[PDB]
């Protein structure tokens, strides 16, 4: 059943944990994730990357969502639009049923990030539908006291400090450094709930069953486990995981590939595949502090 | 947007033309088929299997289905159960939003498949839902339907279509040799119950289909499915809904094999499955103009 956004980071923001925001692009990965939040009595952050809108058509996005709504009607659920990079965007997806949308402005200069930003809260407030803006660059780090007032003057519900990450399975040409002093300094601040982008962690039995089924993934760095929950105790709320479900995902079709050259059966090919996608996010839940939250 | 299945088959009976069954598993199919309907301007027959279901959710399963409708509510669309094993199995089908669905019975004798039948399409007609059933076993080379035990069914159980057994079968490998049709049993069904058939097992496994799977390392073991002559002969024969599943998922599994080849640092389940829409919608394209559904809407 879908909530506001902030409805549910309100919720971890005064807990003191970290609800996993995943994303999805079709119904095999949307239906694992249900299913891991079922089996693991936790809060669902559903998240829709624009090119993940484009290609499902945003009415679909939504109206999967409401479908698996109801069949776990005991389940928080919060549709959030993931990286909408203008107003008419965030719009569109207010007016489709979304009950949380990102507004990317972090390339802007303060003034311009911060205006566009006001005129989405003003906008989604609205129609009653939480915001998310990010300051610094996922790549420079974010400026504790623009935050402040960044968070004052936007209202925003919640926002992305830039601490070090980024998308993709190579996130650190060396060894995994975030600026958790830079972290503490945002919370302290702000004292909103914070996202957390590009923390997929890349398990170890992730990555061997990728490279076991031909995939390449050498020199992939994502955020350790160890990071991942010394940002949660940093103050991060939501964390955006996105590759992990991916290479997981992908990784059984390569293996069903392999070892049936004969196997035309699509459901042959995403139900180890959706199980192997499942059992990530079960366990990102449990590592995270989102497990029996409800 | 939903219509029940028989006012899709009624018009293709009358006509003489077939319209394509395609069955789908998941989003990318069931979109790729609707694409190709669309570009083809091709009334839409979609199908679930008891397995798909099962896969889905038939809550899914209608549920997409639907939102599919409202994108292009010019489109005539029929839910159809693919080869609902029970009464209870068709009873869900029809509660659960679909406009047209299957009992096969064909293993049980004629007594049977007639009594089971009837009791469905009671219930179905009951609710404004279509009905089709089978006679004869889907085998290749009795088996093979009893033209005057098709007109006592058809006549006593009131289905809307039947699926008389002639020759086809599922799966990628149907002809052991010489491919070969009973088009003289299909014309005497067809003269007997004047009612839109349908054929199973009707995949042709087109060459460029074929080549494409074999390219991106994949393995037909001597597959082969019916000719595009015997397709168009069914239809001249009777045939008005035509079953059409293993094209699709070769098509659709060739494109991902593919891409996992080329690519072996490719994760983005986008890149897989885009190129497999493509090709899925193309052989929906083509398999509607060669049955001559093309241009009915
Ligand atoms: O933070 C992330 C990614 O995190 P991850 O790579 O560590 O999983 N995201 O918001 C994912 C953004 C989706 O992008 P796209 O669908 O256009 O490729
Ligand atoms: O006629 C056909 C298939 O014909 P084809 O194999 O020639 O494409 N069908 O009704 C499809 C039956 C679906 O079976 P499953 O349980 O594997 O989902
Ligand atoms: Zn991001
Ligand atoms: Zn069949």
């Amino acid at each position: 059943m879908l909530v506001k956004g902030n409805e549910i980071l309100l919720k971890a923001h005064k807990e003191g944990y970290g609800v996993g925001a995943f994303n999805f692009v079709n119904f095999e990965m949307l239906n694992a994730i249900f299913e891991a939040g079922n089996e693991e009595n936790s809060p669902l952050f559903i998240q829709a990357s624009e090119g993940a809108i484009k290609y499902m058509g945003i009415d679909m996005a939504v109206g999967m969502v409401k479908i698996m709504c109801e069949r776990y009607p005991h389940i928080p659920v919060a549709l959030h639009l993931d990286h909408g990079t203008t107003f008419e965007s965030c719009e569109k997806a207010v007016k489709a049923g979304f009950t949380s949308v990102m507004i990317d402005a972090s390339h802007h200069a303060f003034e311009e990030n911060l205006e566009l930003t006001s005129k989405v809260v003003k906008m989604a407030h609205n129609a009653g539908v939480s915001v998310e803006a990010e300051l610094g660059r996922l790549m420079v780090l974010v400026n504790p006291k623009e935050a402040e007032q960044f968070v004052k003057e936007s209202q925003v519900d919640y926002l992305a400090p830039a601490i070090g990450t980024s998308h993709g399975a190579f996130k650190f040409k060396g060894e995994p450094k975030l600026d958790f002093e830079r972290l503490q300094e945002v919370k302290r601040l702000t004292n909103i709930p914070l996202v957390l982008h590009g923390a997929s962690a890349i398990p170890d039995n992730v990555r061997k069953s990728y490279l076991d089924a031909g995939g390449d993934l050498k020199g992939s760095k994502g955020v350790p486990f160890e990071f991942l929950q010394e940002s949660v105790k940093g103050g991060i709320n939501k964390v955006n995981t996105d590759t992990d479900l991916r290479i997981a995902f992908i990784a059984e079709v390569r293996k069903v590939a392999n070892e049936d050259k004969s196997q035309f059966d699509l459901r042959k090919f995403f139900s180890p595949a959706q199980l192997a996608l499942k059992n990530v996010v079960k366990e990102r839940m449990k590592l995270l502090g989102s497990a029996n939250k409800i």
